[PDB]
C-alpha cells in the first residue's frame, strides 16, 4: 500500500527524497513551518519513504478510524530533536523509552508540537556542531484525546470503571491544544526533515 | 485474514474463547504447560482473539521475515503476570511503560516453571495464578544487560540495523525481552493453581 507519488525505492525499504522549493509539497511544509518561525531560514526539507513504518502507521490509523467512528483522528504535527536521533528517528520512528523529561511534562511519551516555534526552541532542535537544527514534520493519530497529568505512562481510561478503554492520546489544554503525547509505538510517522538555521 | 482455529465473533473484534478440555487444541496448550508445570492444578485455557493486536503483531512478522530473510523469527514463550493486568493484556498486549536485569522491555520465558514464580504469576485473593503463552518475535537475538532501552545493533560501524531481542544466553536461552509494540502476541491465558 505504498504510496503512489514516492519514488521507486528499486526493492530498498528505505529513502530520505529532497524536495524542490516551488513545488506545492515543498512550499506547504515551509509556510506551515514559517506561521511561526520566519526568524529561522530552511535549508532543506527532505521526504522520508520508510516502507516499515508506513505499514505500521497504516494499520494503526485503520484501527482508530473503525473504533472512533467519524473522527479526524490524524494531525500533522511538529518534532524538533537532536542530530544524533536523527537516523534512529528515520529507520526506528519515535520510541517514548528515549523520549525527554519535558518542561511542562502531561505524561511520559512522545511529545509533538502545533506550533513549529515549540519545536524551533534549542532544547528540542538542539543545533548541531554546524549550526543546523532539525525538525520532522509528522503524521501523529491523536484521536479522542484529553488534558494530561505528569504521572501518566499510558493515556487514561475514558471511564474510570473500564481502565482499559483509553484516550488515544492526551495534549495541554483541550480548547486550545499546542502539544500533543503518545505512549504506543506506530502511532506517529515522521513524514518531512526540516533542516534549518538562524 | 483471522486464523482458521479461531470461532466467529459475530463482527466483534475481541473475545475470550474458554477451550473444551480434552480436544486437540486444548491438549496442545495443556502439554506446553505440564512440561515443566506438571504439579500445578488447570482451571482453564482461554484462545484470546484480538483481531487489532493480530494485525499488527503479523505485520511486524511479516517485515521481520522479509528483513532476516528466513522464517524462523517466532518462538512460543510464557508470561506470567498479576491478576489486575490481565484485562490490560488482552485488549492491548505486552507494554515495557508498565527486575529489568537484561534490559527495559516485556520478559518473556522458555519454561512455564519460570514463569510459574509468585513473583511473576502473583496469586490472587483465592490462590488463582495467571500465564500468557506468547507468539513472539525474537527473530535474531544476542546477550543483554541492565539499561538497554532497545536492543544492540549487529554492527557498531551501522547503528540502527539492530537485533530483534536479547536473552541471558544466546547458546542456551531461558527468557527473552522484546522492546517494540506487537512483538509479542499473548494467545492463550492459563488460570492454575499451585
Ligand atoms: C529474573 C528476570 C530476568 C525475570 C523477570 C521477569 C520474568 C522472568 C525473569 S521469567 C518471566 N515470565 N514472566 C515474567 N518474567
Amino acid at each position: 500500500n505504498l504510496p503512489e507519488h514516492w519514488t521507486d525505492m528499486n526493492h530498498q525499504l528505505f529513502c530520505m527524497v529532497q524536495l524542490e522549493p516551488g513545488q506545492s509539497e515543498y512550499n506547504t511544509i515551509k509556510d506551515k513551518f514559517t506561521r511561526t518561525c520566519s526568524s529561522y531560514a530552511i535549508e532543506k526539507i527532505e521526504r522520508i519513504q520508510n516502507a516499515f513504518l508506513w505499514q505500521s502507521y497504516q494499520v494503526k490509523k485503520r484501527q482508530m478510524d473503525i473504533k472512533n467512528d467519524h473522527k479526524n483522528n490524524e494531525r500533522l504535527l511538529f518534532h524538533g530533536t537532536d542530530a544524533d536521533s536523527v537516523p534512529y528517528v528515520n529507520q526506528h520512528g519515535f520510541n517514548r523509552s528515549c523520549a525527554g523529561k519535558n518542561a511542562v511534562s502531561y505524561g511520559k511519551g512522545t511529545y509533538f508540537a502545533v506550533d513549529a516555534s515549540y519545536s524551533a526552541k534549542d532544547t528540542y532542535s538542539k543545533p548541531d556542531s554546524n549550526g543546523r537544527k532539525h525538525m520532522y514534520v509528522v503524521r501523529v493519530l491523536t484521536g479522542v484525546f484529553t488534558k494530561g497529568r505528569a504521572g501518566l505512562v499510558t493515556p487514561p481510561p475514558k471511564n474510570p470503571h473500564n481502565p482499559t478503554d483509553l484516550f488515544d492520546s492526551v495534549t495541554n489544554n483541550t480548547r486550545s491544544p499546542k502539544l500533543f503525547v503518545v505512549f504506543f509505538d506506530n502511532q506517529a510517522y515522521p513524514e518531512y526533515l526540516i533542516t534549518f538555521t538562524a
